[PDB]
């Protein structure tokens, strides 16, 4: 199998007999395939910065070990120049114990697995705009400061409304340094849903939201170089091409009335 970095597999296994999954000594999870009632389903992802090359799976059942080699590919990302302000990527000293704090919160988030379906069906777009900053671009703050574009920014003047992308959990629903107004939803399975930069959060940690409610107001909080939306998906632990998951969960996902 090839793999892009930056991106997110539905790896399919038979059901029957299996034991676990594995990439080298973490066990991945696994969860049923939805249709399919003889396959079961994990996520694997690559990381956009600093993948390793090549991956073994090793998938073990009661009486077979199957090892499954994934190769990285380098994808076609391309660059960009953004402009922010200066204090956004050099932060003064009096903030970056908040920066710290911020960081150890999402860590301990994102690290809560959920062994369940949160969702209901496929994901929507949560802006019905367009892009305009892709995933992965590769990036330059200031002519200084080297960095990659974690999720996928849409078109959106200040104050348009943003809408859950799926059923979940709110998790997060607070101002941050660099996300600006940050919500963040828990699907389940590993699945995280992010909107930054909101001029305004409607849900509070905890909320179920259900999938096409309102969960704020775009705006231009935080590390901007101007106001949008900012969309992202963390699954199989990493940060992934939002719309390229969306797909995939989609066709697997799906419902019909
Ligand atoms: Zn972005």
């Amino acid at each position: 199998m090839e793999l892009i970095k930056g991106q997110a597999l539905f790896l399919e296994l038979d059901k029957k007999d299996f034991l676990s999954l594995k990439n080298n000594d973490k066990n991945i999870p696994t969860f049923a395939h939805p249709k399919n009632q003889e396959k079961i389903l994990a996520i694997f992802s690559l990381p956009y910065k600093n993948p390793p090359q090549n991956t073994k799976l090793i998938a073990f059942y009661k009486d077979k070990k199957e090892e499954i080699f994934i190769k990285t590919l380098e994808g076609n990302y391309k660059s960009e120049k953004l402009q922010v302000e200066n204090k956004k990527i050099f932060p003064p000293k009096t903030i970056q114990e908040r920066i710290a704090k911020e960081l150890k919160e999402a860590n301990a988030i994102y690290s809560s697995y959920t062994p369940k379906a949160l969702f209901n069906g496929a994901f929507n777009i949560p802006l019905n705009s367009f892009i305009t900053s892709d995933f992965g671009k590769a990036r330059t703050f200031n002519e200084k400061v080297a960095s990659y574009h974690s999720g996928t920014d849409f078109r959106a003047a200040t104050g348009t409304p943003i809408y859950a992308a799926n059923s979940g959990v709110v998790k997060i629903a607070k101002d941050r340094y660099f996300a600006g107004n940050s919500v963040v939803i828990d699907h389940g399975f590993g699945i995280y849903s992010q909107y930054y930069h909101l001029s305004k959060i409607d849900v509070k940690v905890g909320q179920k939201i259900k999938k096409g409610e309102l969960i704020g107001l775009s705006g231009a909080s935080g590390r901007v170089s101007g106001p949008h939306l900012h969309f992202g998906i963390l699954a199989g632990g990493k940060q992934v091409d939002p719309l390229d998951f969306v797909s995939k969960f989609n066709a697997i996902f799906q419902l019909e009335h």
